[PDB]
């Protein structure tokens, strides 16, 4: 089997991406936040405290008639930006662009916190890191990927997220025609549950290549692009008026600038991130100072290949027995 869906921009900044999965009998279509960097499938539901939703389509298993309580399950996650949410768990039919799992963990929100509310447009998340992450308590439970992986033609998954526009996740094969040239693949270390590689190097701009071992994950939920802070300080000293603003609570840039590209290494082979594809718009409604997309990990612990670096390729997540990651230029 294989499936495919369209991913789509959240807003004018690419903030986060929205992919339809179908839930339940009838389908019940929910607009969830496919993440590389988490292991659970959550979704705002019937059950959520009425004041913590606002304007999110809810999931209402008691009107699926695949839906089944787990009977003594728990979840509660917290993501790095201190965001949570927890709550029971369902098993049901989950469908994604054509590819159906049966039985799968669907972790229904009794409580979220105020970010997740404040954005209507994201109905739940979707986990796509490895399922030793799952947060299901007794019983941990398995992703959708992983779910699904056994019946794959392929046993991949494909994220091509494009910049101001959709884009597209495939499940079990490798759209050949999507990319240009040819697929860098990658070691992955799954030993802290992500899809965690090393990149070769960078540069800024038209600048010479440094060549330098970057170990980070490849996450399709968060927004930016987190390096170390020396890589960091290297590319936005290439722009006038850029400084690391405490307030503000990272790099800030003038709104005026045109901002050089940034390029990672996979391997030999080399991804550029278009300059505009950094820009992340005024800080607040109205300001000349605009905040930068790639920023500083010290302190978070792990570097981020976020969605600043990801949709400036086609990123195959090769879940073979020995698992992979794959970049290409597109
Ligand atoms: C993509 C992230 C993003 C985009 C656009 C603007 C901002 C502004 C801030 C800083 N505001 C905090 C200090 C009160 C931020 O942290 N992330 C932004």
């Amino acid at each position: 089997s294989t499936g495919s869906a369209t991913t789509t921009p959240i807003d004018s900044l690419d903030d986060a991406y929205i992919t339809p999965v179908q839930i339940g009998t009838p389908a019940q279509t929910l607009n969830l936040d496919f993440d590389t960097g988490s292991s659970d499938l959550w979704v705002f539901s019937s059950e959520t405290t009425a004041s913590e939703v606002d304007g999110q389509t809810i999931y209402t298993p008691s009107k699926s008639t695949t839906a089944k309580l787990l009977s003594g399950a728990t979840w509660s996650i917290s993501y790095g930006d201190g965001s949570s949410s927890s709550g029971d768990v369902y098993t049901d039919t989950v469908s994604v662009g054509g590819l159906t799992v049966t039985g799968q963990a669907v972790e229904s929100a009794k409580k979220v916190s105020s970010s997740f509310t404040e954005d209507s447009t994201i109905d739940g998340l979707l986990g796509l890191a490895f399922s030793t992450l799952n947060t299901v308590s007794p019983t941990q439970q398995k992703t959708f990927f992983d779910n699904a992986k056994a019946s794959l033609d392929s046993p991949v998954f494909t994220a091509d997220l494009g910049y101001h526009a959709p884009g597209t996740y495939n499940f079990g094969f490798i759209d050949t025609t999507a990319y240009t040239g040819s697929i860098t693949y990658t070691a992955v270390s799954t030993k802290q549950g992500f899809w965690e590689w090393t990149s070769t190097g960078y540069a800024v701009g038209s600048g010479t290549f440094k060549s330098t071992s970057i170990d980070g994950i490849a996450d399709t939920g968060t927004t930016l692009l987190y390096l170390p802070a020396t890589v960091v300080s290297a590319y936005w000293a290439q722009v006038s008026g850029a400084k690391s603003s405490s307030s503000v609570g990272g790099y800030v840039f003038p709104c005026s600038a045109t901002l050089p590209s940034f390029t990672f290494g996979v391997g030999s082979a080399r991804i550029v991130i278009p300059g505009d594809y950094i820009d992340f718009g005024p800080i607040s409604t109205g300001s000349s100072s605009c905040f930068g997309g790639i920023q500083s990990s010290a302190g978070i612990g792990i570097n981020i290949f976020g969605d600043v670096a990801l949709k400036a390729a086609f990123v195959v997540f090769n879940g073979a027995t020995t698992p992979t990651l794959g970049f290409a230029s597109k």
